């Protein structure tokens, strides 16, 4: 009996939608992602956790004249892909990473029906960018790009305050990536996390000196 899914203004043409686990050992996690509009057309910016969760939130902006173009999800976790076996049901076009997607089969999930690969994919020309920093939460995380407003959606990777859970990271690797993420969107206005709240760039320093200190109190 947790909170319901929660969708909210961003900015103009951005939306943040919330969705609620309660996790043993951690209690109530929220988990964000966005709804991003280009014209009368709405992409899902990772889904929420469970099918009926992602019927609201399709719903939502089919109610309000969108048509669904597509989906992409940050990373192979039930907190990104939980939708993409709806999504995939009702013929809406679900992106993953190929890295992603070879972990959702290795992990006996259902996969993104596209696929993409490389350090930087156009999921729309010059408005939704997707860019690999390298492994950390997890080996596939990938963040997204909206370069209108300047709004980075950096997943389970942006950790600000606590790096969460470790079970698939790399923490080896998560330093390197994330001082190549805050170098490269430094100049982000807005910086979403997965489960903490919206900040400024800010969180890209303060998710690099998480990452070291997990190195460094990992010995
Ligand atoms: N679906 C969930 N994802 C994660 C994750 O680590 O990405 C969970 C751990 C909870 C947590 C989140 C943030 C900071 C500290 C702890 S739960
Ligand atoms: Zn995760
Ligand atoms: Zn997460």
């Amino acid at each position: 009996s947790l909170p319901d899914l929660k969708i909210e203004k961003l900015d103009e043409g951005v939306y943040v939608h919330t969705s609620f686990e309660e996790v043993n050992g951690w209690g109530v996690v929220p988990k964000h992602g966005l709804v991003v509009l280009v014209n009368a057309e709405a992409y899902l910016i990772d889904t929420p956790f469970t099918a009926k969760d992602t019927e609201k939130l399709v719903t939502w902006f089919v109610e309000r004249g969108y048509k669904i173009k597509g989906s992409i999800s940050s990373h192979f976790h039930s907190d990104s892909t939980g939708g993409i076996e709806w999504l995939n049901s009702r013929s809406i076009p679900t992106y993953a990473s190929e890295l992603t997607n070879e972990l959702l089969k290795k992990d006996g999930k259902v996969q993104a029906t596209n696929s993409f690969s490389g350090v930087n994919y156009w999921l729309v020309k010059n408005k939704i960018e997707v860019f690999y920093p390298g492994p950390g939460h997890t080996p596939d995380n990938v963040v997204v790009w909206l370069p209108e407003r300047k709004i980075l959606f950096g997943g389970c990777f942006i950790k600000p305050y606590g790096l969460g859970n470790l079970g698939d990271a790399n923490i080896e690797a998560w330093p390197k990536s994330a001082k190549l993420l805050k170098s490269k969107y430094g100049k982000a206005k807005l910086v979403v996390p997965s489960h903490s709240e919206v900040g400024d760039a800010s969180l890209l320093k303060l998710t690099l000196e998480q990452a070291v200190k997990g190195l460094n109190e990992s010995k």
